[PDB]
């Protein structure tokens, strides 16, 4: 059980001490008590023995890692993170949607300690966490707080420099952002995603859909793609060239970007049917 | 209850008959007998008295709609399509996975009645048909295809030229293949979205999930990510501009890309819950 000092008690740093006390202690740090107040009315009671609310930082030094969520704006991360880094040596994490960690880490007296650590929304419930992190931090940092959040039973995901997740969000809304401009209504563009698009990568991803697809379907395809329309989005992959020359073509190889057994087909359409029937769409 | 041609006894073909048997007549044609039998064996028992087996062109004059689900190249779908509208006027649909609907269009004597049908695998089973149009292809041909598509259960969205889930799984692909390159690994591509952005488009689609993040947040966020980075994915979208000036930003404003009521939170993280607690990644 360690303790871990949250800075921010915003919807963030509320749903991050929630998360953090199904397990540990939690110190809940804001300048505004009437924050502090409302946070502490949202925390599911059982919770409250082992989260303090406070507006000050002398509890920082007996923490083991710092979450630091306040606004989303350089200065003031900065501002906050210089001041608990003189009252500790323990991993400062900020909660950064799209702040740059690089930026907020080269402002630091003692980056190799520093990183990006993002919570989804509300941080308590969605599993995913991404660890983001700069040039400057170091292994052992990374490695503590991947284990600490994996203890906590969250999913993670060590980025370099910028999250996963919003780089695939602005792929696709790019993507949306084009549909839309050519007439395409907005209830089609997430149709194609709630009813097809949406469930594949849920329980394959993309790449193992690929799998499924076949390597080799998918290089011939995006390639006549390419060479039709010919969208920067369809040139045809190096890494997929190599699988190919490989015989690495999918699921019908055996093996593809993952290794499949002889019933992976057939196991498939048995998830997908579960999933249809679950969500109402069969 | 009317009769569909099927032409093509592979395992789309086959998928095809065994999705439109459940509510019409199917003639299920191949070249190949041999073919039909494995076709036979693999259609489930109770449909196969509304299937007729063949390997020639007499009934196409009595059927209804046209389905061609031949070999994946333009020569030999142009050519089988040539044929059949000859012996009819019903509407022709080919179901295409990547070859051009217009290439394919203007090569017929008749394209206002020709249009792409894109099945997803299993056709019987997955509910998202699109129906790709090409230039030529008439409005009555498209709303005749739409009805049959959605009588039959099937959730149907009209494209322009090119298949949508086409588009965003290129997308989606091309931005994986430069994490690829980067050193991301394969797993931790999927486990974003298996653990995280699947969850999210399956539920709410990528642009309702943007009336939950905020317009305004979005903008401005990828603005800061296109001003620092700044890849062109990140450019703010027009579409997105005139949302916030209008002040239709979200859910929080009660309207964004869609229109909300008072408990839109509180059902996105219920539904969310569900939807973990199935999966097992709660
Ligand atoms: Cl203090
Ligand atoms: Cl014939």
């Amino acid at each position: 059980h360690m303790k871990v000092f949250v800075i921010g008690a915003g919807l963030m740093g509320r749903g991050i001490a929630i998360a953090i006390a199904s397990k540990h202690e939690v110190v809940l740090q804001d300048v505004s008590e009437k924050a502090l107040e409302a946070a502490r009315e949202q925390i599911p009671e059982e919770l409250l023995s082992k989260i303090e609310f406070t507006t000050t930082l002398e509890k920082v030094k007996d923490c083991d890692i710092v979450m630091e969520a306040v606004f989303e704006d350089l200065n003031t991360k900065v501002e906050v993170l210089r001041e608990v880094e003189r009252l500790t040596n323990a991993p400062l994490c900020s909660n950064t949607s799209v702040i740059s960690v690089d930026d907020i880490a080269e402002r630091l007296d003692s980056p190799s300690r520093f990183l990006g650590v993002h919570w989804m929304n509300p941080p308590h419930v969605m599993p995913l966490v991404e660890i983001v992190i700069s040039r400057f931090t170091d292994s052992k940092t990374v490695a503590f707080v991947e284990g600490f959040l994996r203890e906590l039973g969250k999913e993670v995901v060590v980025c370099k420099g910028q999250s996963l997740v919003n780089r695939f969000n602005a792929a696709v809304l790019s993507e949306a952002s084009r549909m839309i401009e050519e007439g395409v209504r907005a209830e089609d563009v997430d149709r194609v995603w709630k009813h097809h698009l949406g469930l594949l990568y849920t329980l394959f991803g993309p790449l193992g859909n690929l799998d499924y697809i076949g390597l080799d379907v998918a290089y011939y395809a995006s390639l006549y793609l390419y060479k039709r329309f010919g969208d920067e989005k369809f040139k045809p992959p190096e890494w997929l060239q190599e699988k190919i020359k490989k015989g690495e073509v999918g699921v019908k190889a055996g093996k593809g970007i993952y290794e499949y057994g002889p019933k992976a087909y057939e196991e498939r359409v048995e998830r997908l049917k579960k999933l249809l029937r679950f969500l109402g769409l069969e």
